[PDB]
């Protein structure tokens, strides 16, 4: 077929990937769909137990990259050559045999959830768990899926499709409705006030940002608005669905969060208002009580999580427990909550603490069946009450939840932005890129909030710009960098969102740019008519396998050199108006240096960077109109994702004309191999500059497109 087991070996296009597959491991190419290009894998065991480890075979001398849970809530990256290097809790694994790429998807099957892990003998072990000592099983047929192909990202997509067609319990990213917040700049209260947020806090924040010319059009009222109590650092539990004191106008206390929602929308011009809540109500769940059938439960410890995060064994939540709402009443709980919120004008929720459900499998059906039931009810309640699909999933990097991700369309792709922890910044940019390789198959990644005023602001902000996801800050009011923010946000609060999850280049997939001391991390994305490439140095910090937390670690040179090729933007062909006849030549524009460079296909351009430095490049395919006349739009050169502005593009070779639809305002740049005769913006000739040495054509779009008539129409005549 292409992937087979014969002898005791796993073979993929005649390369031996695994040796010593034990005889009880069985393959099958049947879903109901039904023949299938890769292979499903499970095993038969002697006894009917609620857990199994089972070697799959022995990995040696094949580069792999993995996404593995280093906390319960979150994944990050790990590269190796050998089985022993594969961490506990590995949820996805990609393997390069050297040309050919292979993906391993441990899956949910019935009431069980797989992940991978390695042992010291270099075996890849599958780990099946029901997370409920009463749900037990002896055989498994479809608990890992393996599939190969020649394009690493296409390989991943095809494999997720195939898993989707087996399970029918989720939708791929591209098939879900994104909520409208992804198109606008936002503000999150969380880093501004933490749990001490108030409604006066909210207003001040929306005011200062609008003052500086970059207005948020959404806001996330983060953890802090809910009514909660300790029992009587002890844990808080939800006492009501309605807002605490800080969100009732100080005058008519019967008016609640409706007040701040109105202030934000009518007074400060926001389109969307989102609020935070745990999947379980609050951190300690809901106060035990017959209303929602709430009952104290204690997180069960699974071996792999505890192995990577030892501190989870003594977390507030583990030791003090949570009031878990009953599955029978969980819809009721979310509907009552969300109906209150929505009928107050709230458009969406940011749903945190999602992974706990896996630990509360209790006597309730297990990790998979309880995660399902809660997610089914959350969705129903979201589709009823926030029907722009206003769900942001946070702290949910388990396959329990990803494989029943049917509706929700936006996922935080890492652990939090930490303004005060200097260790975190490089790790953030790496965890976000690597997890988006796999998380972006399901939901649109969210690179999380950041500070415009921070030593690492431009580092974080460039990443946000090229992430594909919502762009927001969590600034405290008045502490803003609007020179910075205008590179991301147009006068009306819109952004230049790229189309895909921001991901590492083919080049970077198997080299760990946090740990190897040698490579720069290159992130790629696409717009309609350009690509875009971020280059970062994210070296010298990472999750330690020994210390089991984020540490700094030693780094040899200060400055690393890599290189950039147009083809590093993996899908750059899609931006060409004529892919059949395109030679591969790209206009590359260094957004930070201000320089335009023509890059023939093949040709490299070196890039040097110290730790925490970055460079963003817009990559536009060059169109050859006639011999000597070549063109490629850049977009808005003083914005990070400059190419996000070009909504339309057409070449008229017969008349020597480029016609463009450009959104936004500010300086517009293009590469032209000859000086233009004219540039025209809405039927009016305009002033432009040309640098004959580089090709750079430049003029000013002075104002936002007028109307109600969304784009500037620009003709360039050559
Ligand atoms: O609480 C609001 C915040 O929750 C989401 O997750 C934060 C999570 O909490 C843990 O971080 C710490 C540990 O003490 O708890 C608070 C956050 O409540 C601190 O900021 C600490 O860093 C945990 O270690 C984290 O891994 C976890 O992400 C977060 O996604 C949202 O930002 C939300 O505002």
């Amino acid at each position: 077929p292409a992937v087979r087991i014969s002898d005791g070996n796993l073979i993929i296009k005649n390369r031996t990937i695994l040796t010593g597959v034990p005889d009880n491991v069985i393959t099958t190419s049947a879903s109901e769909a039904g023949p299938v290009e890769g292979v499903f894998v499970g095993a038969v065991f002697n006894k009917e137990e609620s857990k199994h480890i089972v070697p799959i075979g022995t990995l040696r001398n094949s580069r792999f990259m993995s996404c593995f849970r280093f906390k319960l809530w979150w994944m990050a990256q790990r590269m190796g050559e050998m089985g022993r290097d594969i961490p506990y809790e590995t949820q996805f694994l990609l393997v390069e045999s050297n040309k050919v790429y292979t993906v391993f998807l441990p899956l949910i099957e019935g009431s069980f959830r797989s992940c991978l892990q390695g042992n010291v003998n270099d075996e890849v072990e599958l780990c099946l768990e029901s997370g409920d000592v009463d749900t037990k099983r002896s055989s498994f047929t479809h608990s890992l899926y393996i599939h190969a192909g020649t394009d690493p990202f296409q390989t991943i997509t095809d494999a997720i499709r195939t898993v989707k067609l087996h399970l029918n319990s989720f939708r791929q990213r591209h098939e879900k409705k994104l909520p409208g917040i992804v198109d606008y700049f936002g503000w999150c209260t969380w880093d501004a006030f933490y749990q001490e947020v108030t409604q006066e806090g909210v207003e001040a924040g929306l005011k200062s940002l609008a003052a500086g010319g970059t207005p948020p059009k959404f806001v996330i009222i983060d953890d802090g608005w809910q009514s909660v109590e300790r029992d009587a650092s002890p844990i808080f539990r939800l006492t009501g669905i309605k807002e605490n004191e800080k969100f009732k106008k100080k005058d008519d206390p019967n008016v609640g969060i409706k007040n701040i929602v109105k202030i934000a929308k009518e007074k400060h011009g926001l389109r969307y208002v989102y609020v935070w809540h745990a999947i379980t109500g609050y951190w300690g769940g809901v106060r035990p009580g017959e209303e929602y059938g709430s009952v104290m439960k204690y997180p069960n410890m699974s071996k792999g999580v505890v192995e990577n995060d030892p501190t989870w064994k003594t977390d507030v939540m583990t030791l003090q427990g949570l009031g878990l709402v009953s599955p029978k009443k969980v819809y009721k709980f979310y509907n009552e909550l969300h109906s209150y919120l929505a009928d107050a004008g709230v458009d969406g929720v940011k749903v945190a603490v999602q992974c706990v459900l896996e630990t509360l499998g209790g006597g309730l059906g297990g990790r998979v069946e309880l995660t399902r039931q809660f997610h089914q009810a959350l969705d129903s309640s979201v589709a009823k009450n926030f029907p722009d699909n206003g769900c942001i999933a946070c702290m949910s990097h388990n396959t329990d939840a990803l494989y029943c991700s049917k509706q929700a369309a936006v996922i935080r792709a890492s652990d939090d932005f930490y303004p005060r922890d200097p260790v975190s910044h490089t790790i953030h940019i790496a965890s976000v890129a690597y997890n988006s390789v796999f998380l972006g198959e399901f939901m649109q990644p969210d690179w999380d909030m950041f500070h415009s005023v921070h030593p690492a602001a431009e580092y974080h902000a460039s990443a946000r710009a090229i992430s594909g996801g919502p762009l927001y800050v969590s600034d405290s009011p008045g502490k803003h960098n609007f020179e910075l923010l205008r590179k991301l946000v147009l006068p009306d609060g819109s952004i230049l969102r790229a189309r895909l999850p921001g991901r590492p280049t083919r080049d970077c997939l198997f080299a760990d740019p946090a740990r190897d001391g040698v490579s720069l991390l290159k992130i790629w994305n696409m717009n309609k008519y350009t690509g875009v490439l971020g280059v970062y140095n994210c070296q010298g910090a990472a999750w330690s396998s020994t210390e089991r937390k984020n540490i700094f670690h030693q780094t040899k040179t200060d400055s690393l050199t890599g290189s950039i090729r147009g083809r590093d933007v993996h899908s750059i062909s899609e931006a060409s108006t004529d892919p059949t006849t395109w030679n591969g030549d790209c206009a590359v524009y260094s957004q930070s240096r201000g320089e335009l460079i023509v890059m023939p296909y093949n040709v490299s351009l070196p890039v040097s960077l110290k730790i925490r430095e970055h460079e963003i490049f817009t990559v536009s395919p060059i169109s050859h109109l006639v011999d000597g006349v070549s063109f490629a739009p850049i977009g808005l050169v003083n914005m990070y994702n400059s190419g996000g502005a070009i909504e339309g593009l057409r070449y008229e070779a017969e008349k020597m004309k480029v016609v463009m639809e450009v959104k936004g305002c500010g300086k517009f740049g293009s590469y032209s191999s000859v000086k233009p005769k004219r540039c025209v913006v809405e039927s009016n000739e305009i002033a432009f500059e040309y640098d004959s040495s580089s090709g750079l054509v430049t003029f000013e779009l002075d104002k936002m497109p007028i109307e109600n008539k969304r784009f500037h129409l620009i003709q360039v005549e050559l």
